[PDB]
């Protein structure tokens, strides 16, 4: 051919997993390699006793998540798997999906033993656990592209899942009936939605969403319109927002932390007082790579994030409203 356009090649990494307490224990997950080069990736769950989960999967883990009562750990790869453990053994493989599983999560237990999963397969799977063994539920296909995460609404709301994709869409389902019939589907973010995440309860019902047009977007469902819609559309990151963490201290004061591969992360402040939304960098420097991951503590509002630092890194916010490193998860 004749080409006269610029032609690149361009290329897939395991990061760092961290989440607080359930059940009195917590997760932790730091790749390392060993002296032949070979990857050790331990899951280490630590309760007031400690258990070491090793190799969970050959392939790349990109989660690792406790239920609710810290008695089981599902993980989930680039192999197109999930896996259970009861913690330790392994209980069952959960096979279905068509490509890389991204992300897990646990329904409230007030509606059983139930998982939720999204994959690059474009499909979020329900899974639940009846009498000892798991089978497949419910199926949500509404996307026409990798499905990136994965969340359940406070339980108050019902069963309902949130969930972003790379085709630019976020949807909402509620799981009923054994099936997921009646999604909310919404244009999200241009180019594509990598996470999003629900606010805790108020009685008006939000969530917040990061995505590949470089915008933290906050959303509300809208009693008259009967949808959500959208309230803010925060600007700052300058490259694709990787995850977002509403906290869920509900008292007044509203936190998100947004983390970018812009290599920072922001939070984002409301006063219980104000409708006014205040920015500010959660460090004076880049980190040293992608931030991907960030969640909050229950209490005491210390956030911990995940990068391609290859660290669980801890911030906890000082009288002057600065934030102040907290140490890193070994
Ligand atoms: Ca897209
Ligand atoms: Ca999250
Ligand atoms: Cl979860
Ligand atoms: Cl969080």
């Amino acid at each position: 051919s004749h080409m006269t356009a610029p032609v690149v090649r361009n290329p897939r990494t395991q990061f760092p997993i961290f989440h607080w307490c359930r059940g009195g224990k917590a997760l932790s997950m730091l790749p390392k390699f060993d002296t032949y080069g070979q990857s050790k990736v331990e899951i280490n769950i630590v309760g007031s006793g400690s258990v070491t989960i090793g190799n969970a999967h050959d392939d790349l883990i990109h989660d690792a998540v406790l239920d609710y009562y810290g008695r089981r750990l599902a993980t989930c790869s680039s192999d197109k798997t999930i896996k259970i453990f009861e913690i330790q053994r392994l209980v069952e493989t959960l096979i279905g999906h068509e490509g890389p599983v991204w992300q897990v999560a646990w329904a409230h237990p007030k509606f059983g033993v139930i998982l939720a999963s999204c994959s690059y397969d474009g499909k979020v799977l329900i899974w639940k656990e009846d009498n000892g063994v798991w089978n497949k539920v419910a199926e949500h296909s509404v996307h026409q592209a990798s499905v990136n995460s994965v969340s359940w609404a406070p339980h108050e709301y019902g069963p309902v899942l949130l969930c972003a994709s790379s085709d630019g869409k976020i949807s909402i389902v509620e799981f009923k009936d054994g099936g997921a019939l009646e999604p909310i589907v919404i244009q999200g973010h241009a180019i594509g939605v990598n996470a999003a995440s629900w606010a805790p309860i108020s009685n008006t019902r939000r969530f917040v969403s990061g995505g590949c047009d470089n915008l933290v977007k906050i959303w509300r469902y809208d009693d008259a319109a009967k949808t959500f819609i959208e309230e803010e559309a925060f600007q700052g990151h300058s490259d694709w927002v990787r995850d977002v963490a509403w906290s869920p201290s509900r008292l007044s004061k509203s936190y998100i932390a947004t983390a970018s591969q812009d290599r920072t992360v922001l939070i984002w402040t409301k006063d219980g007082k104000s409708n006014k939304w205040e920015k500010q960098p959660l460090t004076k420097e880049k980190f040293p790579d992608v931030c991907w991951r960030a969640s909050w503590s229950l209490s005491g509002n210390v956030l911990a994030i995940s990068g391609g630092d290859n660290k669980v890194t801890l911030w906890k916010e000082n009288i002057q409203g600065k934030w102040e490193s907290a140490g890193e998860v070994d």
